């Protein structure tokens, strides 16, 4: 009689018991639903003759976790610290993240799992490598090594390093690969024809040892004055001394090295092995000139065949040289 209606629903609560309909007399409770608090608790409530619910104070809130905005040395994505969300975490290079990198806001007001700690990245002291010596090491954390720190070794005389020298901390607190020093030898240099060698007294020579050439008077080098022994036991290069040519003509204006030169002023005592020039030639259709290369080759050069060198007495012709380009 005069009975109450469904009581209102209202944020983030629940009703017990729920029926469409109350007699007066009957009670209700009104509870926030779990990770919710409010002030005053609960409500009961009577349903009384007029058949009129009274006002509902209730208050229905999310729980707050702690602060947690401020991880040292990292990084928190939040929204709210609120019952239902969660954050998660990073950390600055240099740091790793110690704990989990996320955790929500339970029903009882806590963060599990518990907020993590961004920790320094260390590496151990590195090994040093058979055959090898530490160069420059430093430890920046005690007796270990922080990210990014460096170390590198060198080998003991005649021995051969393979790979990069230096090593660093990775992000894993481990170090990069590691050099390898092996010892290396290299048989004794060839005596070049027309020439001498020079290197060091001992029985067998060893990495970067260094052997130097010489030329007798009518020949020069090949190559390299000096050599050494290279890591995989040969030698920088090997070189031989090669015959020098004389002039082939006795007057000619030539190309040595894209700047016009006279050859018997420019190569008075030989033209070197290896030494290119280029002769002019005179293009009769076209009245004008043109060059063809050639280059002196252990004591033989070869002039082009076009090439005419005109005799000192014959002012009337003109050299290909003074013709203009075609
Ligand atoms: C320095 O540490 C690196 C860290 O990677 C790993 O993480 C450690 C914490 C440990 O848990 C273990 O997983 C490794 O040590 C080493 O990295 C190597 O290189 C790859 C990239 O990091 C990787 O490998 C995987 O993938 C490749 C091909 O893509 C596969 O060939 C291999 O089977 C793996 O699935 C892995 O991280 C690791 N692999 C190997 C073979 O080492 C790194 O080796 C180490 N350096 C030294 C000198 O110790
Ligand atoms: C010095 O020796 C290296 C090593 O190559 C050699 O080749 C083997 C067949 C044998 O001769 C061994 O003594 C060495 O393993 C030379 O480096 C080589 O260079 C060319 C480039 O392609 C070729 O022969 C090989 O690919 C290279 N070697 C390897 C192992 O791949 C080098 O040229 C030699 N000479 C000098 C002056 O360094
Ligand atoms: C770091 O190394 C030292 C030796 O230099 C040694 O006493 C120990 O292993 C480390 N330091 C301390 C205080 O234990
Ligand atoms: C490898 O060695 C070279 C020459 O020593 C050095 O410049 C380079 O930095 C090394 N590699 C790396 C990744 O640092």
């Amino acid at each position: 009689g005069r009975t109450c209606p469904k009581p209102d629903d209202l944020p983030f609560s629940t009703v017990v018991p729920l029926k469409t309909f109350y007699e007066p007399g009957e009670e209700i409770t009104y509870s926030c639903k779990p990770g919710y608090v409010s002030r005053g608790g609960m409500r009961k409530f009577i349903c009384p003759l007029t058949g009129l619910w009274p006002i509902n104070t209730l208050k229905c809130t999310p729980r707050v976790c702690p602060f947690a905005g401020i991880l040292e040395n990292g990084a928190v994505r939040y929204t709210t610290f609120e019952y239902p969300n969660t954050i998660s975490f990073s950390c600055n290079t240099g740091f790793y993240l110690n704990g989990a990198d996320s955790a929500k806001c339970t029903e009882e007001g806590k963060w599990s799992p518990e907020l993590p700690v961004c920790a320094p990245i260390i590496c151990p002291p590195p090994s040093i490598p058979t055959f090898a010596t530490l160069r420059v090491y430093k430890p920046s954390a005690g007796n270990n090594s922080l990210y990014r720190d460096t170390a590198v070794f060198e080998c003991l005389p005649q021995h051969a390093m393979f790979g990069n020298d230096t090593i660093t901390c990775t992000t894993h607190g481990n170090w990069t690969k590691l050099p390898e020093c092996r010892e290396v030898k290299c048989p004794f240099p060839s005596r070049p024809d027309n020439g001498f060698v020079n290197y060091p007294a001992k029985p067998t020579l060893y990495y970067k040892d260094k052997a130097t050439f010489g030329c007798h008077d009518g020949y020069s080098l090949d190559g390299p004055e000096e050599i050494e022994c290279t890591k995989l036991g040969n030698w920088s290069a090997m070189p031989s001394c090669k015959a020098s040519c004389k002039v082939p003509v006795k007057k000619a204006t030539v190309v040595y090295q894209g700047e016009r030169v006279k050859i018997q002023e420019k190569f008075k005592n030989g033209m070197l092995h290896g030494d290119k020039v280029s002769f002019f030639c005179k293009n009769k259709e076209k009245k004008c000139s043109y060059t063809e290369d050639a280059q002196c080759i252990d004591g033989t050069i070869e002039v082009p065949k076009c090439f005419k060198e005109h005799s000192s007495l014959a002012f009337w012709k003109t050299d290909a040289s003074d013709v203009k380009p075609c």
